[PDB]
Order: C-alpha cells, then sequence, then structure tokens
C-alpha cells in the first residue's frame, strides 16, 4: 500500500516538506499540548473526529517505539551505540510522529484550512530570499 | 493519557485480553488481506471511516517499528541479539498490531456488533476449562462452515 | 500502457495473488473444461460476453507461447536446457493463463459476484490458523 | 480449438490473407496509436468494446511474449542465433499480433463496415495485375 497519512485530510508529504524538520515542537511538548486541550476528549468512547480517531493511534505508536527503543537501550551493552540508537529513532522516527501530532493539534486547535494555508504561507517564507524574507514567520493564532 | 485504542469502537483490550496469540493470523497476512479487500478504500482520500484511518495508522506504525527494528538488528552483527529483538517485538508490538489489525478488518468484514458478540462468546468459551468447554472453538467466517459456495 | 486484464470484470491482480499459486487448476485441465463447456460459443461468431472475448484471446496466446517454446526446445542442442525453459514459461506465464482461465470460466460458470466473494474467503481462509476457520476448504459449486 | 480471433468481429483470418504481410505497421507504431487514442479507455474498468477487450489481451499477448524471448535471449550464448529466434518472433507471432492490433484500432477509429469494405477492395487492387493497377491504391481516411 502507498498510504499517505494527510491525504484525507486533504494534504501531502510534499506539502508538509515545505516545513523544514527543525520546525516541528517536540513530542513531549506536543503531547503536553494534546493532555492540556483534548485528554477527555481522547480517552473518550466517541468518534469525535477523525482528527481524534488518528491522534489516539499517533499517541500509541510513540509510546511502542519508544518502548522498544527503551528496552533497547537498557539490553544494550556500549553507551555510544545507545545513544546512536537513540539518535536515529530521534530523527527519523520522532520527526515523522511530530509531524503527524502536529497536524492533527493544530488541524483540532485551528482548523484543517487554516493549517493548510499556513503550509502554503510557510513554503513561500522558506523560499523568500533571506534578504527580503521578513523576520516575522508565520504562526498560527486564534486572538 | 490512558488510551484504549477500541473504546471508540465499542471494544476494549480487557474483551480482546483473552483470544490467545495462536488467534490472530501473521502481520504479512493481515496486510495482505488489507491490501486485497479495502486497498482502493485505504488509499483514498476520504474518510470512509473510523475503521479505515485507524487501519491506515496502525499500517503506518507498524511500518515505522519495522524500519527501527530493522536498522537495529542489520546494525547489531550477533544474529542471536537480532533474534532476540525480534522475539520482542513480534511478541509485543506485532502481537498488538495483529490485534488492532483484525479488529479493524473483521469488523469492517462482518460488522461491530457482530465481532464484540463474537469476542463475548469467545470469552466465555476460554475461560471455561477444557474439561467442560466444547472443543471445536467459536468461529467467524464469511461462509457455511461446510465452506461451499453456489 | 498499464493494463489490468481484471479491472474491466472487478477483480485485480492483487486480489488473485490474494490466493497461493498452488491452487490454480493445470492449464490442459483448464482448456479442456472450455473446449467441454464453451466450445460451441468460444467458435462462434459472436460475442455473447466480454468473458468469451477475453478467453479466446487467452487461449490464442498461450498457443503462441507454447508454439516458441517447442521450437525453441526443438532447435536447442543441449537436453538439461529444455528443462529451465520449460520451467521458466510454466511458472511465470502459466501462472498467469491459469489465474485467467480459471477467472473467466468460474465466472461463466458460476457468477463474477460468486468468484470474488470466493476469492476473499478463500484468501481469509487460508490465511487464518486452523483452529478457529472452517476445517474443509471452501470450493465451487452447481449442486444444491 | 479452431477459434478464429476475428469473425466474432465480423472477419477471418483469410479475409485479412489480401493484405501482404509486408502491409502491417510495426508493433511499436501500433502500440503508439493505442497510447494516443485509447489509451483513457484501454486503462479504464469498463467494458467499453469488445475491440477494446480484444485489444487489451492482445497488448499482454505482446508483453508476455517479449518478456520470453528477452530471457531466452539472454541465457542463449551466440547472437547468431539469437538474431533467428527474434527472427522467428517477428515472423509469426509478430505478424499475428500486428495483424490483430492493425483491425481492432481500425475497427475503433474508422469502423467495422468501412474496415472490411476496405479489405475486399484492397484484395480488388493488390490481385489487379501491375498494369492496370490504379497508383492511389486504398485508404483509411476520415478527411478525403
Amino acid at each position: 500500500m502507498d498510504i499517505d497519512p494527510y491525504k484525507e485530510f486533504g494534504a501531502t508529504v510534499e506539502l508538509l516538506s515545505f516545513l523544514p524538520s527543525d520546525f516541528f515542537p517536540s513530542v513531549r511538548d506536543l503531547l503536553d499540548t494534546a493532555s492540556a486541550l483534548y485528554r477527555e476528549a481522547l480517552e473518550s468512547p466517541e468518534h469525535c473526529s477523525p482528527h481524534h480517531t488518528a491522534l489516539r493511534q499517533a499517541i500509541l505508536c510513540w509510546g511502542e517505539l519508544m518502548t522498544l527503543a527503551t528496552w533497547v537501550g537498557v539490553n544494550l551493552e556500549d553507551p555510544a551505540s545507545r545513544d546512536l540508537v537513540v539518535s536515529y529513532v530521534n530523527t527519523n522516527m520522532g520527526l515523522k510522529l511530530r509531524q503527524l501530532l502536529w497536524f492533527h493539534i493544530s488541524c483540532l486547535t485551528f482548523g484543517r484550512e487554516t493549517v493548510i494555508e499556513y503550509l502554503v504561507s510557510f513554503g513561500v517564507w522558506i523560499r523568500t530570499p533571506p534578504a527580503y524574507r521578513p523576520p516575522n514567520a508565520p504562526i498560527l493564532s486564534t486572538l
């Protein structure tokens, strides 16, 4: 299968490739936000929305990945090799998981249309040469 | 965050806590079943159903765990340690993925009410001692148990 | 041109590979079945279905392949590479031909919907563990 | 069997023997024509026409034959007879497939009636001795 996890939400992996990898917050920050804002709705027995249905699975996937990596590191011998596997998991898997978490949290919070427009505008920005690039990077806001 | 991936679908891990590991097809078998029965909808741009959404997410999670574990193994030269990590993954995360994929495929196929009734009855069965339960488990199928089509 | 010989019938190579390759009857058996059941319709100057229009072309393709393989084998000096070429043709192309002939004969005989349901059901069956499936395999039948 | 792949479409292998074997375009040219004109219908999931149902199978036959001949030539350790292999192919199977693709692309572009009338008229022409044969041979066209 060639599943794109954003195609049903109107985006694509080429649209989120606009944003760099240094843009997405830490997974701890994203999960703290998710808790604070939608704990009672993610722990709820209800299809409140596809964004919830997907954020739950993303949280569980992060849990499984962290469990595996922790077990590996503990059963591992060299601290260099431990930090090495940590770097690999962080970059690859953390990047993808926080792409997903960011997308879905931001959608729930602001709007799917707003998030797509934000990706487009951020692409405009990050493509603009720095001599004509405003320092006020785009940012999602409700106020 | 105390999330149950089935509570949203009317199930629980305590309801699937009975189904043994022997009950779930291999992950390759389940992914083939998906690719062959619902690919045109899993690769679709539509929210066909919560089951499709969860199935997409589960497939992504499995692919990611496979990348991780494969890289780990190929970097751990010792085949003993490689097979050890493989046992761990196939026992915990592979089992959870089989459980989830089975739940969702079986729901899409037969019905949520039907699958939950089947889980209740299978629990009644597997909780019962063998000396007092029928030997042939309860069966969920798209066919008469004679297995003939017309 | 990225053509699927089944998507005009509602199936797919991914769905017919969903079954094992040890399941499909031999090509001799399938051609005999055809000559027995639909010869006077395949040799007819009528379409009568898309299934016949496809089955005729499948049979002719098999004829051409057999002709070529036989000719190369006959003109090949050694008797050890004929086994290699016949194994290659059998597996690779004969498998596709078996799938196609089975699909079309079974469709004409039982029903397109029944054949597709049989595909999915037999796949799930052969993929399920034995202790939690019906014990005897599924089969297509016209006899109530 | 005695399947004639054209009598389902109103012709015969002896009504196309009116045209020589030099008359038929190359398979490359014919597949290019098909891609140009009926790609989105050959790739379609619809029984758009028996001509489509047959063109798809012809293209797949060509694919399988090419695969086989390529594999054979590769494993073969002499061009001296690799060329003879491909000669046999282009002489028998390539020719049959050229006839088939020509017939179907034409019956799709111009019409079955027009194509059969063209075959009859071209038989008249190519039978007429050269001393009495007009130079403006018949030809299939949408324009004068």
